[PDB]
């Protein structure tokens, strides 16, 4: 017997269209059954419909689709954290977060770098709630490269996370995955499609971490990019490239990469590829603006003009991005619980979308973010998956009405109430997965 | 800003150690207890400083399991396997769940005797997640082809992963277990616990019937006992020795062992000498009524009457250690979440207390299984801390109350309410530790 | 899990390039600090040392308030500590003994240790079998204050 | 308030164009803000300028362009020491050095081999001074190059040195880095980057250590330099070759190549070649003159007929390239702190130079030898970096002037003066860093 429900919305956001006034949604099992006036739902859902809900806004389940899933100890300010922070402690503060993103009505996160693979289990096996979670397992990342821990000496961070030398300790399963040369880069993806990545992430430039860090420069060779394209692509994965610099840009879609992070020297040309190719556009702005509301505090004169200058030069991208019309899908660099939602707000008021754009961006774009990993998802669809949240308010009002929890009053995933009126912190018919 | 002060009015007050009160009152001052009495009694100066007051039918300590094991194994292995296969990051995530059940069934202190207790203490103290009080082992230690050993894997794969030679890269000397032969071997084992924070130390010092295994034979030499447990009193942790057969038992006596987990074989030498020498008995009995519930399906007969003749054995112990007076604590060997107060009805049915000496073993004397370690808890009086639980319904009546948690209706660790009328499911004044 | 242990790195880091066990290449055994854990490991670590030339041997006795770590607890057991100080004094070195905590002042005193650093619980009973003994008291205020 | 400074110069030799008499220089902060004649300095320097000095003769800071930077215990003779030698003990022994160097005035080493990279971070930081140090990290050799250490078995070399097997113990870090094959020759450069590199050195040709040890035989395949030349690129640095053979020469030049140090067989090919593709030439004739002074004492007869055919081919190949008009700067193979400005006096009486062209060798040439990384620098032009020396004597008519560092009466790097009248060791305004 299918289990239906009936939800009634003063404003449907679709995801990728205009908003419908005094509309439906139906809800069979896990799929999205029908979408349309509240006028013109069929009677076969009337009849079979075991709960019904009014709300006044209807809209996809968000997706961050740049999230770290780290849960590091406090203690080290740098990415030494993600090595000497135990990874028992990581998942612990890992299932608060994916909790606390559910409730904000994130629906789906893909995590770039971090545990996501060996949290997603505790997930769909009931034993935590949390988005889909679509994971990269390490970031890889060449020796001095954009991943690696300059402040430890290298053999403790190849050791640690190269892929030669196998050992007990949970070898080839950590953050971050280091790799020179074409032999090892075949071994640094195949590592993380062990562990059920869905994605696969690799850091293609500099990234402004010190002053002799360039952002220009770009890392890995064409040789080695080429190769872990073809290893993602024989999995049905895609290579997502962190990139600032526009050779780095250049070469990672040289390489075959279908989606690229910050992309903060993106030009004209850049733009064009991107249509052309089909490659999605993350910017990530939320980071640089982190440094922004720091304002230079113990920084010298000139490595906080260099901040600067890239933060100026990553808004011209992300503006120039949006104005030609490359596809776009949102994300912060956050750990999971952070404020995804800041980046709507950013969308809107420093890329320039309107509200609804900003919407499409962090919904019915979103899923490209995996390519060929994807389902039906992201939109308010006959056929589509059923994961749909409602608001007390209209944001395409104020964008910022995301911001605020309690403002996301229902929370689907998958068909499966998680949050809602009368429904407890584990999501309907919880039980304690340990009795 | 001045004291934060709580009165709590209690219809029946069982304070742990000591007969019951009727139409009682316990105040709350920040993190201890301030007064125990009658409602009638209260000082003055607390009914003019109270921020919150409550009134409920039944107030006692905060309950203690002084068993648990800290794993989050992934369900997949059924033996001991799953501890070294499942990745840490997957267990934190699982232990969460875990720890917040444990705070909403009254549990607000665990004694983790093998796992990752430490490692996810961290990220309770922390904020991030929500829990007992744990005290943990860190990792069981263990002699080759011991009761921690993995039989099923080889040898090198388990001192590979869980040995105390070789030094390397993952979360080296931070496992479930620990593997050490000799007496150089078992310092450092027990100084890479307390490396991790572990506020007690385990031993495995006899078989446990794991295969057609002896629970009679002893485990590690008098040597290695005595060394492990001088090694833990140099830093004021106590060793807690799992034993069944009676030779096991004496070495871990013999050796200043003050807990002892199961006792099996314990008799009437056994008993007396565990009184004379401050000895604390945790039977575990939950352990054996697992297996007893089996019934012996797909198990060979005579295999069978040794786990009945064992059980047998483990019922008579237990029954004479209650009746001679031995000290008394409850444990029950499961995931936090599971179910511990079932120990409490087998402490009651099994064991024959009455069901207000099975809650002087949850609570009054549960602390002495981490010896100094312990703050002044587990019981209501004045000056211990503010661990305090209420009931709706009245447990000395039919012990069994404690399995239902809706019975549970506060909970307050540390002078904070965890659980409660108008209270989130992560405590009070809960934030997002994300944002 | 000593004085001198980097609690916030994982042990495999820290016995890898500080422990007595594994040689290798790297400048092995010669390090800021040298981990050794029972009587065997703890000749190697002294002979360690008068092998860069060590003109005195340093142990660390007792906690040092890094964590809320406990400066009461005596470290190192008194079979290493007897060993350690035999070792030096074949060579013909002392032994200094970071102590505050009582325990551990009265371990390091028993073994052989001829120099205290901090001191820090010292009463009427640690002075007197100083003098006795001939023991340097070295108290480090600097780091107190 | 800009920090404003005027020299006063009866000669100012620029470095690249005719010498000025009756010159002035202004330095405003760090940078060069005038240079011309006294009578035309800019009258609002002479307003707002706090210091002023006047002097015989000014230049730019000196460059040695080939220096190691191993501060090696005295005991062993050959490479053996580069282990050997704790590098605690070569960090002390440099800063000597360093000092040393300053004190001549030279205010720039490029450091070929050894800790430049470690040292220089003690530079910039403050606690010691020195020149500005561009360091390559390891030289890169194969197995069997000129890097390895032949009279210590194998094992131990790349044990030390290789770019496998990564282990506790500053792996990666030394002064000397052995890969063979493309995929370990990535690593190879990869690793000296990570120390903050900013120059790459290879040993692409033997160097008569031995007898049956060649000059005229190639080091690494043309696929491991085609390799290491684009590494080096990708990070915008370029790649030094020593090499002597013309095999060796041909190939790091077809390689890519832009610095080729001794270049002993070097023809009319080989110098058109260098103008053609701007690859810069360092003679490093002081370390043929060494073994040339000590006339084969202790030699056989044919090795000793092998070091002056060497040794005379070396100088012709020398001769030609200046008479050919190839770029030429200055090295001598030496610690920090050692007879730099011999080489002054061997390109003159050696190479044929005017002393004003070995000025320009040891000056507005040698930034070149770092390619992208010079800053500005190496000349008294407006804009260019504030290096700047005074001697009391013209070494236009007596290059050996530079031999006595009393002769060196100001130094100032970076617009801060290191020696003077009245200034400490530690330069102005020098503070002890340890209060």
């Amino acid at each position: 017997e299918a289990k239906v429900t009936i939800i009634y919305a003063g404003l449907l956001i679709p995801g990728d269209g205009e908003p419908l006034r005094n509309a439906a949604l139906v809800i069979s099992d896990k799929i999205i059954a029908f979408v349309g006036s509240e006028a013109d739902i069929p009677k076969k859902y009337l009849r079979s419909t075991q709960s019904t809900h009014r709300v006044p806004v209807l809209m996809p389940g968000l997706w961050d689709c740049h999230m770290h899933f780290g849960g590091d100890d406090d203690y080290y300010n740098d990415y030494t954290s993600g090595l000497a922070t135990h990874p028992a402690s990581s998942g612990a503060r890992l299932a608060r977060g994916c909790w606390e993103a559910l409730q904000n009505g994130y629906t789906s996160y893909r995590d770039l770098a971090g545990y996501g693979c060996e949290v997603a289990k505790a997930i769909n096996d009931g034993t935590i709630v949390g988005p889909n979670v679509y994971s990269s397992g390490a970031a890889l990342s060449q020796t001095a490269g954009h991943g690696d821990i300059f402040a430890l000496p290298a053999g403790e961070v190849l050791g640690s996370y190269g892929v030669m030398n196998p050992r007990p300790g949970y070898w080839g399963a950590g953050p971050l995955c280091i790799a020179d040369g074409v032999e090892e880069v075949r071994r640094a993806v195949r590592l993380q499609i062990r562990r059920g990545a869905k994605v696969i992430k690799v850091m293609a430039s500099g990234g402004v971490m010190s002053r002799d860090d360039n952002p220009n420069f770009a890392q890995f060779s064409p040789e080695e990019l080429k190769v872990i394209v073809e290893e993602a692509a024989r999995q049905n994965r895609i290579v997502s490239a962190h990139v600032h610099g526009k050779a780095g840009i250049m070469a990672a879609i040289k390489a075959g990469c279908k989606s690229l992070e910050h992309v903060s020297y993106a030009d004209e040309e850049v733009w064009e590829l991107m249509k052309e190719k089909g490659i999605l556009y993350v910017a990530t702005r939320s980071v640089i603006e982190i440094f922004l509301a720091s304002n230079g505090e113990g920084l010298v004169k000139e490595s906080w003009a260099k901040l600067q200058a890239l933060a100026d030069s990553h808004l011209k991208a992300y503006q120039g991005a949006i104005k030609a019309g490359v596809t776009i899908a949102l994300g912060t660099d956050t750990a999971p619980g952070g404020p995804t939602a800041l980046e709507l707000q950013f969308a809107v008021e420093r890329g320039g979308m309107t509200p609804l754009e900003a919407i499409k961006a962090a919904t019915a774009n979103a899923p490209l973010s995996v390519g060929p990993q994807a389902p039906l998802t992201g939109q308010l669809r006959e056929g589509y998956e059923a994961d749909v949240i409602a608001l007390e308010e209209n944001p395409l009002e104020d964008i910022k009405v995301f911001q605020e929890p309690k403002a996301v009053t229902h929370v689907w995933k998958g068909g499966k109430l998680f949050k809602g009126p009368g429904i407890g912190p584990w999501g309907e018919d919880a039980r304690n997965p340990f009795l």
